[PDB]
Parts: structure tokens; C-alpha cells; sequence
């Protein structure tokens, strides 16, 4: 069960982390970090920019040199180190979860049970792959012995968002380290604090200097320095589709670095008339409203078959009114604030567009309170595909409900988007479960559930929701570069 | 199009096949081979025994020596040779299918469409794996470079039954050759003829001598010579459970040769009340009656939920009366004879036990015609678990129908047998499909179908229905012997 | 046997290939295609541009729709169709090899033995993977059944160069088709002719319309239409590093399409004093001069240990003087022309830079003949790392020889380039073979050989020599898009 | 560095372990356990027999039932439990290592550094595979969705020897538990004590009752009860070739249970004239004399090329005289006793046969001391292939040195044995390293080293040295049973 959050949080790790030391920014500038529930400043953090990135990339390159400790270390030992890191996150779990709740506007019990539990499980999963990343021996033509090495890619720039700050930090470093790479991470400017605490734990677990470097700062400065850097071998980014395009173009213009992207979505959740309604209502509701709707996988287009549509709407509206808004550290609060003013305004503007374009406002639809970025949970019905709320990622607590009559029609409508991160299907019919899931152009498809993410599974997007997969067996091979070695011999035998 | 069968077949390949030559038996003895529909002798074949097997094993060992053509040949070339073999089977498809129909008591159209098509597809599948059987490179502890080789096992003895003589011959040689082994095949005494034709095609395709050797003859003579042989590395057997036990014990007493077994069954087919009855009735019917019930996977315990049981019985009985018995080469005939007198009598005896022990005879139940081993298609209802017909593999056209009320009860009853080759489930419920299939102790579980066998799928038994898998990715690695090579180096890098 | 080439080739396939039909260009324009040995026009070809590409992408999308013949076809059948295609290439092997020799300036005997043999082997390899591309089932946390599908990516745009026109066409289509994709291929403007013949064979083998579409034309027109296209899921490119950058940036600006690139090189070949000199001299010589030096993998920096350097130079110079230049269809000719005027001039310019910057001209160094783009085989010694000939890809018959004393120095010098496609090591020492190959930042490393490329091996570049691998097991999974399907169940069992 | 051993060892776990409780033997009998260095009784242990085995198998079957805690537990959690077990072995390392040294006649510092370190590393390796054992989804022919489950095999009987009692216990349970099986382990009657202490740790780590059951006792009683048991799904055995034959025959006669065997060896170590002699002398020496020669992989035929043979002999004899015999807990002692009187006598008898058959005794050759089973380290030269010491596994500190002149001759001689566990090659030549290792019929082949065993590598024997592999990726799939599930659907798409 869940301890009381800390309150009197004193901050200690506020600097740039390079070669297991803490540096001031080269410019000397700092930037403030705020609690979105109260709008109060938590602390100031060193403002990393291009010159700080260059120092970090240099440290990461040195630590990846042939003969260095990280390169010559047993793979089994990289595994041990990743597990020791997980142990230290268990020790510091109350601190981290408190810190994440304060900085990210996140409900404490969720930060403590879901995010932190996830952080630990991800690292344990990663630790186990370290010495199980293998190459091949290949029966090629002619008198040769041929094998492949699954080498690390090298220096990996890793740029991450503010919605699950610590979990996303570990989704990046875990697999990269497991495969033997070195990294330069750029936490979101809104949420650098848990990442910086992780720096102290990295050094304490015993990772060689240079293996993890962490540069807080802004996007078009520190972020763009990473994507354009001539000595970064690979960039991995989770964020907005818009910035993902800039990353890919920067990668092409500079040194053709490898790119993986996870870009958000407009995921459809399809409820057929033969489905278990109770189960479907709850999963679809959580699917869209979790963490104030700030999930990449939000079930933000809910298609419900005509014969059950009015009932589904009624039950969804009723479910959406059971929230207590407030400070996410306060017991009884069940909905926190949006992350910052930019997102707050983006959401209100999209809610306004829904009213304007004729969607039916069923509940909520405006701000709440007079401190922090709170929006009432909002449901819209009679949404049609041409509306802004049906096409654009809102990233706030706003559900769209739409009706359909035909199986073929709803598949087409589900697929009619540049997005493809995830999808949900609710049905009792075997054939529909298998065939509809095959037809949906989405990287994860849930049947009779939603938002089920686990470290064993590959995760990522079709189309403009992403390139590559993370986690699972398939994610790990993304953090390797394959080398083929072919050795002439006098005579080959099978 | 199914062509007209040949008649008046002249036989040519009647000898023992060793080093791509045809040999008389060492003893000089021959044995007769019959058409079971007519009881007429087709021809005589050289009778292989221990001394013939020894010659065949010597050939197979020589052809497997380091530096030999078959060991030094490109893996891709083993692939090409398997495909060329498939091309020759297409060329000779009418001859082979006729020959199989005559020698095996098999319906011609099925021999031509299913068996021969199967033969060609199996070989094409196998051909493609040849140069895709790969080892690993392994990030082991310490300053070493380590790799594995997936070598062939070596000389493989392969003993096969009379129900699908040609298909089973290719299920054995295809994967063994693909992986680079040499073999000594022992066709069933009832059905040596298509196998011996295959000898001519093997030579004609261009396989080096010694790579396939074929020894017709009896079980406790030629068959047991193989299982006890001190220079056979591996035995693979398809047949009766009883003989499978002898194979395994002979393997232990002699040289600890590797063993794989496929041993027949008493497969349950479970029909829940929520199933599509039309689909279920036909699949369950074919599932038990195909090839005069002479299928290892026969759906020989049909469990039907209480509420639909009487209707299921009525429809199954009605379906079982639509057969025309006779010579399987004659158009219009839809049921041929049992393979020989021993099986004929085994079946009549088991039918008699069903009457005696109180099962309800719904139709058939006795012999037919005045030449050849024909048995009327027989259905028994109100079968209970203690009866001989519910426990023993009958291997004839005899269906058992049983009722159940409880989900847990039927899973337990399904699993309550030493057999475990296959099982069928018929339901419209997603949860039942997944969970019941997980709970059944059977190697292949079909959902809303039955008897669907394909070269891409691993196939074989739980419990006393087998050891190992055949075909698919998994089958192939069981025709390899893994070697680990570990090389000291001055310094390892990831 | 190498047959006599054809002469007086009559051309038939000169159009744009879409939905298994031949189309005029939308503009009506045509462009000429030349024989580079004679400078004579061979024929004119329809000039594809953006509007043609759009038609081709529409066809490829339609053929990829759920329920279409190519999507519902058995994977094994995609395999059979690829093999049938290989059979037709064998039938048409003299025509194709002649055609390639005429259009590409390629030595006929090499076109007939190496390129065409390669073409056939690549397709056979690909055919075999089709029904062996598999997903996973995953023991994820919680009460779920989870599996992955290895789906095709979808519509793949494929842009290819003029050095191995037919081989590169099949390296692209073979794996894409094996995995179930549809494609739009853009042959190099210099060399469209064998590709267009392949169109006729594709139709004749029985591929559904829309599965391969082929658009001849120029780069910044047709090529750039492909890379910017909003409905192309993936672009695959082989060519110059410069254009590769444009492809990657276009992919980012447009629809974030997946990208794979193979970009040429400046591959080092390192000869240690303990090496077999005879073997090393010949491999290094072929390694740089093959196909008039127009190989991506050309061994264009030859590092030779100080103690054997002068002898290595002497023997290399002697080897480089044994060529007869002329028309590559004429018996006895052992060196054909460069592909076109642009390359011709690029090479002469780089040769001139070598003289200017102080390298020692050992032989050749200027043009030959009075028609067609012939350059004398040229060797430079005392080359140092700062020279243009040591840094830039020359793509002509020009060898650079350089000396080294230290193991560490030469590894560093080898790696000091933005390129990383391949490398060669020549030594008798086990430790050097393993450790030096691990240290070289190159995608393929040869030990005591060079230029050994086979369909079973993954192939591609480190750093700015590429992204992704082609062929082998690894190449195939890069023509798949992974989908995770997670189904809620009542209770999971292991 | 190495703590002082404990001395005053009080024993606590002396009983049979079933369902996480301690039971008296059903008969009430106990058997004594001795310290081989002193011949003193350490304690008495409950004597398990057939009826105790039956209780253990019943517990293991119950704990493997569908819906049981072990079956429904997350795979990731099986991993956590295996790591927690490793942590408890780290806590109890001094106790365990002391206990192993006392009971097994093992040098304490080796028990503490090598065996215990190995125990821990094995478990960590296993723990990581738990949630990475995956099945497949398969693009089979026709309108079906097909997947496989890698299920556990079920109840696994595991019979182990006295040479590495704890390490062998964990080599068995680690992989079996990781894959989700339940076990019944039968420790060697000489060395039950560390295994029984492991019982307490299993219960303390939190494994459900019935998952590990441990039955001490004799071979033909408790051992044979396991191999013949009608409800054991699989037997895994490490021991004598003779008993391995009995296991395989019992498996066939009873219920056709799956069998894996690791059976000892007569491994050849080949030193070519071009090898590094210093390195070779030491590795070959350790390779045969480690743990008083009681290693399955002992380098017990040392082939040395003629030109370096006399020098190799001289240096090997000199190396063999640097031992201090005595109590293995006493500092300065570098050779302990043989395990018991039976082995002691077997070794003296084989040493006698060497003298008798004409081998040249270079040093040692008789007993030492007057308490405990000590044999002087013995070297024999001029050994020829017909001698008993060249053919039979001695399992004592006895090295055989033999000469060879020809490469082909020495490969033949190396392979001329029913054994094939391991082999060593010492050479500076690349071609020899690769080709000779390919030609040797041995499951592990070391190049320029020996006895390098790591958890990432598959381990086991060719021919009569074993069936199956342990550890590595390949070992784990041996503890799974594959199930294929095929589900009819309306229409399949790629
Ligand atoms: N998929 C998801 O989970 C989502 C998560 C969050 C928002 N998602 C979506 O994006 C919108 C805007 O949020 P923002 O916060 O602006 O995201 P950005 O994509 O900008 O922030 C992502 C990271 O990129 C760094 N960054 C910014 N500009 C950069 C540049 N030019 N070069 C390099 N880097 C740059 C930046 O500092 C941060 O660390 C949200 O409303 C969501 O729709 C989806
Ligand atoms: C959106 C539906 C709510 C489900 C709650 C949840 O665990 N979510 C919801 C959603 C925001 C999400 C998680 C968990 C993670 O591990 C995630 C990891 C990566 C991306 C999103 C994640
Ligand atoms: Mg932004
Ligand atoms: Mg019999
Ligand atoms: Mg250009
Ligand atoms: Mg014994």
C-alpha cells in the first residue's frame, strides 16, 4: 500500500552531469522549474546549450573507445550494474515519486505505484538482456567462415518529454546501456529533476564515467545540438510529431545518424455491439483520461456501434463526473493539473473548436480553480471525422465519442490518419478480434483492454506515430549495429 | 483437375538403395507387397535385414566424412538439390499418386491432391531453410571470442509407417538433408514402393551417393538393426507407441543415439454449446474418418456439451452414412480399405468391445464386401471414459461421441490419457479459445477447425504421443548438433 | 562455358511499368540511353517524373490493401513466385547479361558469370525466407495473451544506381516482396534497360498487378518525387552519400517514412608483415579495380606494413599493367569504360589532384582511346591521409598505397573517415584477426580475402556509409513493421 | 580476496524436502555422510527411496497444475525469485563453501571463488531468461492464425553427481525454474549437504511449495525411482556413461519421458608445434588436474606434435611436482583427496594398468598419507591409443601424454572414441584454429585455452558424452515443450 508523500523537499542535483561529475552551464545561465499545481518555483537548474552538449558528447565518445572499461567489461556485468541501479531506485522510491509528483503535476499514488514500479521493472527487464544480445554464424557460399557481431551503435543522443519524465528516462538508458552504448540524455525543460537525481544513482551504482551524461535545457538549443551533432551516432526521441520531423531532417543534414522516434497519436478505440459494456466503458475511460489525458496512447477517438451508442455515451459521461481536482500530493485528489500554460491553452482552444464545430458538449468544457493549470474532465459526443478534436492530438482530459454502423467503414475511419501509435478493440467475437486487429494500422492493438504496456513487449508507432520499436526483444536490436566478419579458410564443412 | 489414374502399373524399383545403386538383399530373400483393396500381389521387394542395414550405415557414414562432397557443399546448394527433387516429384506426380493409391488402399483423388501436394510443399519448405540454419556469437565472460556451429547430427536412421508412406518419407528426409545429415530410411513393410521410386529421383536430382539409403524390410529385423546400431547417431520414428518404447530402450542400451518419436494418439475434440454446429460437425467428422480413420491425429474422442449432444449425434450419424465403399482407384468411391488383415481384425475387435461394454451403436459396425479389408463407417454414442473404444487408438473408421456438462470436467477428461498428440476446440468465445487451448496437454490444438497440418508449423506430441517436433523452425534445430567454440584473445570489446 | 554475347540487340521494354502494363510518360518526354564503350545511343526510354511516380504509388497502395490478392496470398506462394522469377532470369540469362554489358560498360563474362549468377542466387535466397518471417508470443506481465505480427511495412520506394543495375534491382525487390511489401523502383537514368526487361518477367511469373512498379527517369525529378511522397511508407536508396542526405531530409520533411541507405565508401585494406603476400596482392588488387573501380566496397586505401611496403608496391604496379582496354563485349578485353562523362571527369580530376598534392604516380594516370570513357589503370604510392585521393571516393581504376608502422596507428587511420562500408585485414595471426576486426568501424570486415559478398550475409555501412542492413536474416526484418497485439484473458498460465 | 573457512560446522538440514517442508524418510532409515580428507562422519541424512520419490513427484505435479501459483505467476516474477535466491547464496557464501569443501574434498579457496561464484552467476543468467522465453507466430498456408507457446515441460526429475555438488544442483534447477517447470532433485549420496541447505533458501526466497523437491539417497533406489516414474515428464542426468544408459532405457520402458544426459569424457587436447608453449603447458595441466582430476572435461589425452614433444613432457612433469597434499581447508594445501574409496581404487587400478601396459611413469603413481583418499599427481608419457589409460575415464590426477606427426592422423585419433564432451587446440595458425575445431567431434572446442565454462554458452556432449545442451540460449529451449495453436479465421492477411 502507499506511503505519505514527502513535503519539505530539498533539492540537491540541479547541474549538468558529465563524466560522473556535476558542471555549471558553460554560459552560467540557469532556468527555473515550477510545480504546475501551485505555479511555485521548485528550484533553478543549470541551462545546457550547444557547448554543454559538446562536452557531453566528448565524454560519451571517450567512454566508448575500444579498450575502455565500458567496452571491455563483461556483458553480464553491464546486467549486474543495471540491476544495482534498480535497487537504488527501490531505496529512493518515496523521494523519486514525490519529486515526480511535484514537478510533473502527477497524482502521487500513481507516481508511486505505476511510474516507479514501471521504472524498476523496465530496468530489471533490460538487465537480463545484456549478455543475451548475440550475433550469428552463417553458412555462406564458398570456403569462408562468416559470423556477425551485434555491436553497440555507439554514442546515443536521447531526447525525452515531460509526461512520464523518469519512466521515459529509463526506457531510453536501460536498453542503450544493456547493449553497451554510451548516451547523452536531454530531459524536457519542464521536468529535469528526477533525471538529475538519477545521475547521482548512476554514479553510486558504479557505471564508468562518460557512460551516462545528462544535459538539462531547452529544445531548439540543447535538443537541436544533439540532433545536428557530427559525432552522435544515433538519436532517439519521444515527443511531438512536429519536433520529430525536425530531428529526422537534422539527422540527414548532418551525419546521417540513425534515428528512432515515438511521436504521439490519435488512437482509435472501437466498441462493437457484442462487447462486454462494463469492461469497455472503464478501459476506454482510463484509456483517454489517465494522467490528465497526457498519454501518447490516449484513446482519443472512441467509435461505438450505433445500437449501443447512446447508452455508451450516458455511462461515459457519468464516469467522467467522478473526479476531485486539486494538488496531486493531497489525499482524495483524483485529477491533477496539466503540465504548463502552453498545453493548458492548447487544450482550451481545442475544446472551444469542438463547441464551435458542432460537437455535443456532455460535461466539463472549461477551466477550474484559480491557481495551477486545471481543466474540468470533458466529454464530447456526436463527433465527426472532419472536426479538429477528431484529428489533432489534444493531450488533455477530453474524450471524443463517435458512432459507426459498418465494420468496413469503421476500420477505414480508424486508419484514416497520419498517426498510428495504438488502437483498442472491444468484442466477444473471435474472428473480429483477429481480423480487425490485423487490419488496423497501429503498432499496438489491445483486445478487450487498453493501455497495457509491459517491458517484454515491443512498443511504437506505424506511420507518423514513429520509427522503430522500444523494449521487448525487438527494441534491443535497435541499439545494436551489425558487423559481418568473413574469414577465408582452406575448406569449409557443414 | 484430377487426372485419370494409371492402371497396369509396371514396377521397376524393387531393391535396396545404397550409395545411389540398387542391391539385392544379402540373404537373397524377397517379400511380397499387396494391394489391400483387392488382396492381389503387386510385386516382390528385396528383404533388407541387419546385414543390409550395416552396408547402408557404412555408406551414410562415409558420405558424412569431413571433406566429403555433401559436407563441403554450399548450404544453398543443398537447398537447390531439395527443390530439384520437388520438381521431379511434380513430373512424376500421376505415377506416384497411382502407386500410393494401389499400395496403401488410399483414395486416388486424395493421394493426388493432398498427399502429393503435401510432398511437394514439404520439400519446398525444407529447401528454403538449408542456408538459414545459423549459429550464434556469444558475449561470454572473460577475454574470449565464442561462437557456436549448428552442425548436422550425422547418420540418421529413419523408420516410418504405412498410412502416408510418401509424405512421411519426405517429412523425414527433407529436414535431415536440409541440415546436412545423411540418412538410412526404413519404409513400412506394407508400403515400400513409393519410397523406392524416390530413390531413382534422388539419384537423378544429383545427391551424392550415400546421402540417402533406403532399406525395405520388416520391423524387428531391419527396423531393430537401425535402433541398435552402434554407428547411427540419431533415430527418428513414426509409428505405434509400443514400438516407440522399444526404439527408445534400444537407443539407451546401444550407443545413446538421439531419439525423436511421433506415436499416435487419442485426440479429443471438444464442442461447446456456443459453437457453429455445421462447421463443427463436418470438421469433427473428417477429423476422425479421413483415410479410413488411419490418421495419427484422429478426433477419436468427441466431447459434445449436453444441451447440443443429441442434435450433434443425429447430424454425425447422418453424415457417416454418405459413403460409397470400394476400390480407391474407381471414380465415385469415397472410402477405401484398411491397410492389412492385422489392422482389420484389431478394428473389428474394438468395435465388438464397444457393443459389449454398452456403447450405443448408431450405424455401421461390421465388415463389407467379399475381397479386401473394408469396414463400414461406424458411429458409437453414449461412450464413457472407461471403455476400450474411449482409451485405445482404433485406427479405423470408428467415431466415439461423449457428453459433458462442465468446462473443468471436460478439460480433465480430455487430458486423462497417456496420449497427447492433438486436440480440437469448437467455440465462439475468445476466452475459452485461448485458455482452454493453454490447458490442453496436446502438441497441436485446433480452434474451430481440425486436421490443419502445414510445413511451417512444428508438429508432434506431448506425453506418450512423442518426443521432439517435426517441421517448422523448431523441427529443424532437432536435426542439428550444437558445437561451442571458445577462442582466447588478448582483449574483448563489445 | 560462357556463351558468345548477342549483338544487334533489339529493344522492346522502353516504357514505365505500372499495374503490370506499360505506359508512356505523362509528359510524353523520352530520354536517350547510351553504350559507354562506344558513345552510341542504344534506345530512348519514357521519362518518368512526379506525375508518373504518383500513378505508380497509387498502384502500389491499392495492391497492398487488406483483402487484396498480394495481402491474402500464402507466404509460401510469395516464395514460389520469387523462384519462378529466378527461373525466368536463368532462361533469359544471355539476353540480360548482354544487355547489361552494353548499357553498363561492363565486361561481358563478368556480367554473365558474376552479376547474373548473383541475381539468381539472391532471388533463391529471398524466396526461401518468405514463409519463415515469424513473429513472437510473449510472456508479458498480467492476465493477457500477447503476440506480435511481422507485417510488411507497405509501399516501398526503391532508388538504385548504375554500377550493378540488375543485381541492385533484385537486392531491392527480392527481400521487399519476400516480406509482402509492394514497391516503386527508380532505376538509374544511365541504366534502365535490364530493369525494364525485368518488368516483363515479373508479369510473366504471375505477380499481381501493382506489386512491382518501375519508373525510369532522373534523380531530382522521379527520385525526389519518391523520397517526398506522402503515401510512400519507406524509401530504400543505394547511391552517393550526397544524395543519401537529401533522401533522409526529404523523408523527415514529408511523412517520416522509414529510411534505409547504402552509400559508398573509402574502405581500408590493411596488410600486416606476417601475411601471405601473393594472396594479399591479388585480393587487394581485385578489391580496388573490379568493374573499372566502380564498386562501393573498393579497397581504396591500401595500408601496408613498412617492412613489406616496397615489395607490395612493386608487385601491385606489375599487376596493374596486365590489362587490355576496349569494348567489354569483345573477347580478350579485360577492362571496359567508366559509365559516363561526369564520372570520367571526376576521376581525371582526382588523378590530377594526386599528382599535384605529391603522391607518386607508379603507372597509368590518363585517358585512353578515342571513343568511350576509358581511363588507364592507375597506381599511386606514398599516399598520405590528407590527400584528396586518400579521402574522397574516386569510383575509378585508381589504387592508393600507404605505409604504416604501428598497429594502433593504422587502426586509428583506418577509422578516421566519415565512411564505414567495409574493410580488409591480411594476417596469419589469430589474435590480430579477431581483435583488429572488432576494432574496425566498418560493416563488413574481410580476413585474408576481400569482396566476398553473399546473400546469406547482412550487408551495409557504419557511419555515413549507410543506415540499415540488406540481405541475410537481418535485412529481412527491416522490410517488416512490428505489431503487438494484447488480448485480455481471464487467467494466464505459463 | 578469501575469508577463513568456518570450522565448527553444525548441520541443520538433513531431511527430505517436499512442499517446502522437511520430512523423515518413509522407512526411517538414514545414511552417513563423510569428509573424504579425514574419513570422519559429518552427519546422517534421511535415506530417500521410491516411496519418498513418489511423495515428491506428487508435490511437483500439484504445483504444476493449471491455475496454481507457479503456473499463473508472471514470468518476470520467476526471474525476480531466481535473483533473490542468488542474493541468499551471496549471504551464505562462506557457509556454503565451507560445507562444500568439507563434504566434497574440495580446495576451499576454489570452492569459495570458483564454485560459489559460478553458482551465483548461473542463477543471475537464468533469472534473466525467464520472461524472454517466447514462442512464434507463423505465416502458415490457408486462412488460419497460428502461434506457438513455449510451455514448460512439467515435472522434471534431476539426478546429479558429487564433483561439483552445488554448482550442478543450480545448473539443473536454474534453467528448469526459469522456464516454469517443477522439479525433483536427487543429489549424489556422497554429497547431499549443500543441496539440502539450498532447500532452506528456496523456501526463504519465496518459491511456492512443490516447485523444488529434494530427495537424498542412493542411485538404484531414489535415482531409479525417478527414471522409471510414470508421472515424471522429463529426466535430466549428469553422471557416468554406464548409469546414463540405464536412465535412457528406464525412460523408454516406462512413460517415454524426455531425456537429457551429460556423461563425462576422454577429451583430447592437441598442441601443434606452432603454439605458444608456456600458455599451452599451463592450460593443459589445469585442464587435467583441476579438482583432483574430477572434471568431466578433463584434458585426459594430450597430443603433442613430435618436434616439441620431449620438451612438453619435461615441462608438464615439472609442473606436476608443485603440489602440497592435505586437508583442503588448510592454508597452503594445493591438492585435496579423491571423493571416496570406490574412486580411489578405480584410479590406482588404472595407474597400475598404465605401468603394466608399458606407459612411461614420469612422476607420482601411488597413494599418499595415511588418512583420506589421496593420490600423488601422476604423469604418464609415451601413451598409445590401445592402453586403458588412453581409453577409459580415470577421474583422478593422472595425465596422459601422446605424440603425433600428422594433422589428419591426430584428428582421427582425437575422434576415435565413443566419448565427445570437449576438446582443446593450441596453435597460432588461423586456418588450423577454424578447420580443426570444425572437424573435432566434441561439444565444446577451446582454442588456445581450456576449461572455460560460462553461463552464456551451451554445454554438452557429442556421441556418448551426452544428449542435449545445458545453459546458454540453447539449453533453455530444452526445458520447454512446444505447443502449436491454429485458429480458423475468415480471411488471413500478411
Ligand atoms: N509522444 C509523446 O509522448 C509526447 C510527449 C510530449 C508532447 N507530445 C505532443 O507534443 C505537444 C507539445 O509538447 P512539447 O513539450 O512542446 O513537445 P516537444 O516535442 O517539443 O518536446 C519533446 C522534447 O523535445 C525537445 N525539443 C523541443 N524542440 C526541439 C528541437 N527543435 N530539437 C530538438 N529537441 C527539441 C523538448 O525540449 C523536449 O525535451 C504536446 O501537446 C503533445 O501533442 C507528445
Ligand atoms: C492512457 C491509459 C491509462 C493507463 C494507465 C497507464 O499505465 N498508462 C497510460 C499511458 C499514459 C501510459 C501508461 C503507462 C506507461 O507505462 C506508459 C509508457 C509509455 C507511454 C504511455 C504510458
Ligand atoms: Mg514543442
Ligand atoms: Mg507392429
Ligand atoms: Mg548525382
Ligand atoms: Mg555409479
Amino acid at each position: 500500500d502507499v506511503p505519505a508523500p514527502l513535503t519539505n523537499l530539498q533539492f540537491k542535483y540541479t547541474k549538468i552531469f558529465i563524466n560522473n561529475e556535476w558542471h555549471s552551464s558553460v554560459s552560467g545561465k540557469k532556468f527555473p522549474v515550477f510545480n504546475p499545481a501551485t505555479e511555485e518555483k521548485l528550484c533553478e537548474v543549470e541551462e545546457g546549450d550547444k557547448e554543454d552538449v559538446d562536452k557531453a558528447v566528448k565524454a560519451a565518445r571517450q567512454a566508448f573507445q575500444i579498450g575502455s572499461p565500458w567496452r571491455t567489461m563483461d556483458a553480464s556485468e553491464r546486467g549486474r550494474l543495471l540491476n544495482k541501479l534498480a535497487d537504488l531506485i527501490e531505496r529512493d522510491r518515496l523521494l523519486l515519486a514525490t519529486m515526480e509528483a511535484m514537478n510533473g503535476g502527477k497524482l502521487f499514488s500513481n507516481a508511486y505505484l505505476m511510474d516507479l514500479g514501471g521504472c524498476i521493472k523496465t530496468l530489471r527487464y533490460c538487465a537480463g538482456w545484456a549478455d543475451k544480445i548475440q550475433g550469428r554464424t552463417i553458412p555462406m557460399d564458398g570456403n569462408f567462415f562468416t559470423y556477425t557481431r551485434s555491436e553497440p551503435v555507439g554514442v546515443c543522443g536521447q531526447i525525452i518529454p515531460w509526461n512520464f519524465p523518469l519512466l521515459m528516462f529509463l526506457w531510453k538508458i536501460g536498453p542503450a546501456l544493456s547493449c553497451g552504448n554510451t548516451v547523452v540524455v536531454k530531459p524536457a525543460e519542464q521536468t529535469p529533476l528526477t533525471a538529475l537525481h538519477m545521475g547521482s544513482l548512476i554514479k553510486e551504482a558504479g557505471f564508468p564515467p562518460g557512460v551516462v551524461n545528462i544535459v538539462p535545457g531547452y529544445g531548439p538549443t540543447a535538443g537541436a545540438a544533439i540532433s545536428s551533432h557530427m559525432d552522435v551516432d544515433k538519436v532517439a526521441f519521444t515527443g511531438s510529431t512536429e519536433v520529430g520531423k525536425l530531428i529526422k531532417e537534422a539527422a540527414g543534414k548532418s551525419n546521417l545518424k540513425r534515428v528512432s522516434l515515438e511521436l504521439g497519436g490519435k488512437s482509435p478505440c472501437i466498441v462493437f455491439a457484442d462487447a462486454d459494456l462494463d469492461n469497455a466503458v472503464e478501459f476506454a475511460h482510463q484509456g483517454v483520461f489517465y494522467h490528465q489525458g497526457q498519454c501518447c496512447i490516449a484513446a482519443s477517438r472512441l467509435f461505438v456501434e450505433e445500437s449501443i451508442y447512446d447508452e455508451f455515451v450516458r455511462r461515459s459521461v457519468e464516469r467522467a463526473k467522478k473526479y476531485v481536482l486539486g494538488n496531486p500530493l493531497t489525499p482524495g485528489v483524483s485529477q491533477g493539473p496539466q503540465i504548463d500554460k502552453e498545453q493548458y491553452e492548447k487544450i482550451l482552444d481545442l475544446i472551444e473548436s469542438g463547441k464551435k464545430e458542432g460537437a455535443k458538449l456532455e460535461c466539463g468544457g472549461g477551466p477550474w480553480g484559480n491557481k495551477g493549470y486545471f481543466i474540468q474532465p470533458t466529454v464530447f459526443s456526436d463527433v465527426t471525422d472532419d472536426m479538429r478534436i477528431a484529428k489533432e492530438e489534444i493531450f488533455g482530459p477530453v474524450q471524443q465519442i463517435m458512432k459507426f454502423k459498418s465494420l468496413d467503414d469503421v476500420i477505414k475511419r480508424a486508419n484514416n490518419t497520419f498517426y498510428g501509435l495504438s488502437a483498442g478493440i472491444f468484442t466477444n467475437d473471435i474472428d473480429k478480434a483477429i481480423t480487425v486487429s490485423s487490419a488496423l494500422q497501429s503498432g499496438t492493438v489491445w483486445v478487450n483492454c487498453y493501455s497495457v504496456v509491459s517491458a517484454q513487449c515491443p512498443f511504437g508507432g506505424f506511420k507518423m506515430s514513429g520509427n522503430g520499436r522500444e523494449l521487448g526483444e525487438y527494441g534491443f536490436h535497435e541499439y545494436t549495429e551489425v558487423k559481418t566478419v568473413t574469414i577465408k579458410i582452406s575448406q569449409k564443412n557443414s
